[PDB]
């Protein structure tokens, strides 16, 4: 009678045990973590030390922002970068005046400047393009 | 018998999780983004200071309209530009006389003129052409 | 033990979180509970359809 | 299921490449110098 | 279960793949030697 | 119980595998030789 | 009682399995085969019966050698070749005067001259180039 | 004991699944579908109503015959059709004067003609060129 009772009683543990993989198991089945994508165009302007930005195409994502060195120069640099660099819509241009970055402290003559696509629906941030300047 | 009994709960948990997972799948196979491409020629003469815009050929997309530094004239340049700006068609003409840019308040005598691609099947938009320009 | 399989999605855009059954399983109805249960209450209006 | 993704995906940067030469390819295409 | 999951994972690691990969050909699309 | 405790320690192998594949994918995405 | 010692047993088995198959698993994990890629031009003169050799490019190999009919020719043939063909640079040269193969015993007026890239990381060993010759 | 010979039991299971399944997969292996492709010219002269199909290129098939609207006319057309439809060789030409499908029954005067390309090894059939031509 014992092995008996001990089968029905590890049947039941078998069933909670499934029951508790279960979730475990499904909460990575719906993580399909997204990707964001888009095609911008960065140029950089040795006869006037001036560096041009413009989104081609939008691809998936919504917005772009501008990241990497331009955190230094649009942190205290001010007015040398002309239009919107938070949210730019496809078809705008921002322009920035790299000239004053040589004596202006804490703004990198050097560095790179980078593009990061963003998607407000999980706020995944991804890296587009990037180049690399040197007005020293 | 618990092993047994087992596998027939993993059996229907991983068809439950190949359910779930078929839907996260099928979401990317249909995410086929398309993109606009068009040819549209800009031209910008120095003699008269106007610029000039047509439509040679449409390819895929339905619509075209100006944007970049169109933007800051067009808000508050008024009639300097002359046509419609926001949808040409094929053969359409738009002249744009950047005169009076230079003592205006809030447009640029600087910049770019840059064209995007319009479908109304997914609000797609598309750059196809850009040119600058420097009146100032 | 009842098992079925049903998607959560939270959207940080609009602050609203989305519920659906993708599957039933054995089972054969499906209720929300956790924090809902203070949400449902006396937050009124701002769930749509039946939880 | 992975290389089908996969193809999916290179598909859309082919879309995405071909709409940035694009604009190359029509920058040149525009100057006939006088 | 044991596939499913790892097919999951593989079309993460696609995924990021593809991201990855985009940038170095965005490189070469805009290098039109002048 | 005997499977299910199979399928747990599979699934760990198989994220452990996915860690392990990915840096090699990585190395040869990165290579684009000029 | 029983079957839950049982159980546990089995339990412990599958620990030690899921061990054993793990190194297997990742045995194979890591063999990731490299293969060696490179261009080189090769081209036979039939004015002077001479083959010429050079690497138009490396890829990401570092060196390159020939062999195929090369192998009998090198071996015995002597001068006959010029140059180093054991190791070629990018822009060396090899020259192969083809006129006495004709009559010098173990040299086939014809076969194949063949160019493999090497790494010396793993001894991988990669055709890139092969061509024909008929000096008979 | 009992969950010890489940496992045995279920093992030699799983076993004969597999040796079940690995056929299925391997059918699906082996079913490499080919296509056939060719190069072939239509050329429809209006000033005398005839129509002319040379076959430029092979390809990888081995011969060429027309379908379409050819099977109206070879039907019951007769001897307008010259040469051989049913096989076309390289440099081979089949010319159809088409000015009395206007009067027959059963012979359109509108349409398309059609090549197909056959291989004998799996009968795949392929259109490889098309053309429409009016001489209602």
């Amino acid at each position: 009678v014992s092995p008996v009772i001990g089968v029905i009683l590890m049947v039941a543990i078998t069933v909670i045990l499934a029951a508790v993989i279960a979730a475990f198991v499904l909460d990575l089945g719906g993580s399909v973590g997204q990707e964001a994508q888009a095609g911008v165009t960065i140029e950089v302007d040795e006869s006037s030390q001036e560096i041009q930005v413009e989104v081609t195409s939008m691809g998936n994502s919504d917005l772009v922002k501008l990241g990497g060195a331009t955190d230094g120069i649009a942190s205290n640099a001010g007015s040398t970068i002309s239009g919107d660099h938070t949210d730019m819509q496809t078809g705008d241009v921002v322009t920035m005046d790299g000239s004053s970055w040589s004596s202006t402290s804490g703004a990198s003559a050097s560095g790179t400047i980078t593009a990061i696509a963003v998607i407000e629906e999980d706020e995944t941030e991804t890296q587009v393009a990037s180049e690399e300047y040197d007005f020293s």
